[PDB]
RNA sequence: GGAGAGUUUGAUCCUGGCUCAGGACGAACGCUGGCGGCGUGCCUAAUACAUGCAAGUCGAGCGGACAGAUGGGAGCUUGCU
């Protein structure tokens, strides 16, 4: 479903890109923005930020962030299993680990996983070093996650039978 | 038990290069330098070497030399032979 706006969003920015456009006179410098937005309890999202200024792009990032959020399973403050997302030439894989392992991730990706609350991820940016698509490389993989009690309900099977 | 970042462009994504942060040296150089353990210390020339030492041991394997004086005796200077 759609995640409601009845939460506590923390919304720290990642990068700012100044982005041009060439008219009869000369250039026109605007700014681009993207802000990873969420709580620390499993809801992550973002939106684009476009303006003619610095701070109003920060404002309009929050709108589509509250229009588009997504939820992640938090089994033991980890991802419950291993997955590899492949959206648009930026491959970023996701590996779970033990609870002491911290958050080892790429630059913009590290400002995503701490905005999940999930603190145990190994990852490695296989694909390109572009900030929009690396975040698209994360949530697309995080969308394809599964829960332990859910797939047993999908299989019509016991949850403990998935473990033993 | 797996971090990435600058760069082609007016601007964007890819693509693709190199660059960079890290870790080691039997390392050298520049500048400085108080000490203590533990460890290494000719990779090039297996090129040439002054000087000293680096493999001898058994007299219970053996002949002889080699000193020896336990005493014995000799010639006298009492110093010796």
């Amino acid at each position: 479903r759609i995640d409601p706006s009845k939460l506590e969003l923390e919304e720290r920015l990642v990068t700012v890109n100044r982005v041009a456009k060439v008219v009869k006179g000369g250039r026109r410098f605007r700014f681009a923005a993207l802000v990873v937005v969420g709580d620390k309890n499993g809801h992550v999202g973002f939106g684009t930020g476009k303006a003619q200024e610095v701070p109003e792009a920060i404002r309009k990032a929050v709108e589509d962030a509250k229009k588009n959020l997504i939820e992640v399973p938090m089994v033991g403050t980890t991802i419950p299993h291993e997955i590899i997302g492949r959206f648009g030439a930026g491959n970023i894989l996701l590996k779970p680990a033990s609870e002491g392992t911290g958050v080892i991730a790429g630059g913009p990706v590290r400002a995503v996983l701490e905005l999940a609350g999930v603190a145990d991820i190994l990852s490695k940016s296989l694909g390109s070093n572009t900030p929009i698509n690396m975040i698209r490389a994360t949530l697309q993989g995080l969308s394809e996650l599964k829960r332990a009690e859910d797939v047993a309900k999908l299989r019509g099977k016991s949850v403990e039978e998935l473990l033993g």
